[PDB]
């Protein structure tokens, strides 16, 4: 899709790769958005989340 699903960008392609995921558009919890900074997470940092606000796209 033209936005498809991500969050395995904080293993190995770095917070870089999570940070143009979420400014690009991507599947969000009920539609595709996009939004304005990201952040790694999870017990490991093995996990990508965006940063609102998350308009859609």
């Amino acid at each position: 899709q033209n936005c498809p699903t991500r969050r395995g960008l904080c293993v190995t392609s770095g917070l870089t790769a999570c940070r143009n995921h979420c400014r690009s558009c991507h599947r969000g919890d009920v539609g595709c958005v996009r939004c304005s900074n990201a952040q790694c997470t999870g017990f490991l940092g093995t996990t990508c989340t965006c940063i609102n606000p998350c308009p859609r796209c």
